[PDB]
């Protein structure tokens, strides 16, 4: 049963040398995967020539709306998916994190997409730059999809949730992907590709599986391409130098291992709620998965007094848990995922022991049983500031060492001496400690837990990362970035400054922006229905001036007696030099010279964006308003009954009787849409 | 009055009886103006000016 | 404001500059419901409906 | 109060309720005033002057 390649749009597998995929718990050999002859050159031109045109043909609502109807179709089969991670060495919660955190990451970049993102197939990232005195000369930032395709090198770790995560924001982005899974944990990769495939639900070439050995793909790619390595540190080291990626400057990003810490700050003390939820977020870090994800805990620091007690604490709470098969009830932790991994995982800790370090908890393995099981191991540090094999030595497993500091800044020194992690947490109830934890230590992590009392209730953990924060660090972490919300989707696209005048970037962007030119129709813009409406459509209000009877009305209709327009002598030693017209009276009164009375599309408006009072206005000045239509977003029906509309911002400009401009903001509203789209 | 702003879900009562909230609401605006009107410390002090509002939604209507 | 009628020549001192009263004048209704308030006399009597109005110019302008 | 027409079937509930209509009712002037607002283009336009009113008759009380 050798597991397929889907490339080139054909199910397909390899011949010749071969590696077998075995059974965490029973060890035996249940897939075979090889990928040898396969034609790497023909799958990334079927993947840039058909797939990537599809994608980038649809806007981004439809990408979003592409990744919501995915995520279903996938939840609705996760049962195969469960079944299959049972193969992997996982008890049910850890094949939840990662079923359900895949798809879970697929719904909130649907989300954040649909909300945040342009009704376009081009990005406008800014505002429009005024860069000239009379206005002809502007520029704005836009963000285009790269052409090439997305290769995706994936780690055994978290089959699941380490494809989606990627390919996500690749997709939003508008690029194909060419995913490589880890070959120890290939067939959960392949089944999920299945469901992807046969749901019949994205473009045709939009996803590729490659099953084993990349061969010379890596050769064939040019520019317009990006690869992301997530593993060890030689392998990534050494694709980063792959000469054809040098040469053509080819984006590569690499995520490596890294020695998370846990600090206890100096404030906590045995007999607080801290110190027990200390205990059990190390214990929680280092068994689940049998602390085989990435941001596991591997150096456990906390002051020279509280030692002891921590460490018989650590090794109390972690003999009560079940080692075993977790298809048997009573097992809490699950094996390793090979008996390389094991043997990995025994050569790292006795590195470690041969390094000085002692052990508390069990630190030997059965290197001949057949289920690929390790001991919880808590080592012990005695001198961790002369050992430094203890902040580059990471074991793969359910292995911690835990370690003394001093003085509150000894184990600040001790975080940032991991060389660059993914993942601390400080368990503390001072706020100062916290903020100078932070900005000793921030710059060599990439994800800061604050853990606490109040946190704890609806924490996420320490190992967690969440689709809306960055996953990555510096140094010894790779450099590299995922996950930051749209950050992650930027990085599968182009920015691009774009000069020249108002009009030009109005028609570039799609948008309207100020000074570009407009276009009147003797009928007011809020009587279009949103399929109507252009951006650049404008309005001219009537004119209202302003009297010293409109100051009096609103400050007293408004309970607003401030000295500026309340106090004649005081305004007198201001710096108008007189009483001026209440800011909100003038967003008041400009919103009765433009808004249309009767029943029309316009629904809401909900939202005022960027408001700022640039010249004061006075009792005998006269006001005026354009309204110009500016950008437009289709929301998409998410039943059949709903009514169908779009979301429409509008500029808005107060000018006054010198066409001097007093007041520049922006509303947005809700415009009903003449057709909807079920 | 004071405003101008006739919109039908303020100032037309079957009108918005068929809106999505059934009843006349209060403008967001003076929402606004009356938020305003109860923090502003009208006596002569060190601030100096607002100049300014950065990002605001109408979450709920007020009746 | 409260009648709604913010028509130029009584709100726009621009538009009412080159009108041919050369300047914002008073609204004719406000005219005829202040002269109203002026005569009617409050308090109950043997008046009992207006009803009707019959023949209204409006000579002059009122500033 | 802006006209100054306090007459009692607007005013007062207690002579209103014993008058014809049998409760307070909204001035006629105040009908019309409201109409104009409903009905007048505020921007510069063909309409120069309005200056005269022909027949109005109240027909109906409004409440």
């Amino acid at each position: 049963q050798q597991l397929a390649s889907f490339l080139s749009g054909t199910w397909q597998s390899g011949r010749g040398r071969s590696r077998l995929i075995h059974h965490a718990i029973s060890g035996e050999a249940l897939w075979e995967v090889t990928s040898e002859g396969l034609d790497m050159a023909a799958a990334r031109q079927f993947a840039i020539e058909k797939g990537a045109p599809a994608l980038r043909a649809m806007t981004f609502i439809e990408r979003a709306a592409m990744l919501k109807a995915v995520a279903k179709h996938l939840l609705s089969e996760k049962e195969r998916f469960y079944a299959l991670s049972a193969q992997t060495g996982a008890t049910r919660a850890d094949s939840w994190v990662d079923i359900e955190g895949g798809i879970g990451t697929l719904f909130t970049y649907a989300s954040l997409g649909s909300r945040e993102l342009p009704d376009d197939t081009l990005w406008p990232e800014d505002e429009l730059i005024p860069l000239s005195k009379e206005g002809g000369f502007a520029a704005r930032h836009l963000l285009t999809s790269k052409s090439g395709v997305a290769v995706h090198i994936n780690a055994f770790n978290f089959p699941c949730w380490g494809m989606l995560e990627k390919l996500a924001p690749t997709w939003l982005g508008g690029m194909p992907a060419i995913i490589k899974p880890a070959t120890a944990t290939a067939q959960l990769t392949q089944a999920m590709v299945k469901s992807i495939v046969d749901s019949g639900l994205v473009p045709e070439g939009a996803i590729s599986l490659i099953c084993g050995s990349a061969g010379d793909l890596l050769d064939h790619l040019d520019s317009q391409d990006v690869v992301t390595f997530t593993g060890s540190a030689a392998t990534g080291q050494m694709l980063r130098v792959q000469p054809n990626i040098v040469a053509k400057s080819i984006p590569f990003t690499m995520e490596a291992d890294s020695l998370n810490c846990c600090v206890l700050g100096e404030d906590v003390t045995p007999d607080q709620p801290e110190f027990a939820l200390f205990i059990r977020e190390v214990v929680r870090e280092m068994t689940t998965k049998a602390g085989q994800k990435c941001t596991a805990i591997r150096r456990i620091i906390v002051p020279q007094a509280l030692v002891n007690a921590v460490s018989d604490a650590l090794v109390a709470r972690l003999q009560k848990v079940v080692v075993g098969d977790p298809a048997q009830e009573g097992v809490k932790m699950g094996a390793l995922v090979n008996a390389e991994q094991r043997a990995d995982v025994q050569e790292k800790v006795n590195i470690l022991l041969a390094a000085g370090c002692e052990i508390r908890l069990g630190g030997q393995a059965d290197l001949s049983a057949a289920g690929a099981f390790f001991p919880p191991t808590l080592l012990y540090c005695p001198q961790p500031d002369e050992t430094p094999a203890v902040h580059a030595t990471e074991a793969f497993g359910p292995v911690a060492t835990l370690m003394p500091a001093q003085n509150q800044r000894h184990a600040l020194q001790l975080a940032c001496a991991g060389g660059g992690s993914l993942a601390g947490t400080l368990v503390t109830a001072d706020p100062q400690i916290a903020r100078q934890f932070i900005a000793d230590a921030a710059r060599t992590h990439g994800r800061i837990q604050i853990l606490n009392e109040e946190s704890a209730k609806e924490s996420t953990g320490h190992g967690s990362p969440l689709p809306q924060l960055v996953h990555g660090g510096p140094g010894r972490a790779g450099g590299g970035e995922e996950l930051g919300g749209l950050r992650a989707v930027k990085h599968y696209m182009q920015r691009t400054a774009v000069q020249g005048s108002p009009t030009m970037l109005a028609a570039i962007s799609k948008q309207w922006v100020r000074g570009a030119k407009v276009e009147e129709d003797r009928i007011h813009p809020f009587r279009k229905y949103f399929e109507e409406l252009q951006p650049g459509d404008s309005l001219l209000t009537p004119r209202r001036t302003m009297t010293e009877a409109d100051i009096v009305n609103f400050a007293c209709l408004s309970g607003d007696h401030f000295y500026a327009h309340m106090d004649k002598i005081a305004a007198a030693e201001s710096i108008f030099g007189e009483r001026v017209v209440h800011g909100y009276f003038v967003l008041s009164a400009a919103a009765g010279l433009f808004v249309d009375a009767g029943v029309g599309p316009v629904i809401a408006n909900y939202g005022l964006e960027s408001l700022r009072f640039i010249e004061p206005v006075k009792p005998g000045d006269t006001i005026q308003v354009r309204l110009t239509c500016k950008r437009k977003t289709l929301k998409k029906q998410r039943s059949a009954e709903e009514k169908p509309t779009g979301v429409v911002e509008w500029a808005v400009e107060v000018f006054n009787q010198h066409q001097t401009p007093v007041a520049l903001y922006s509303i947005l509203t809700l415009v009903a849409r003449q057709h909807g789209d079920f």
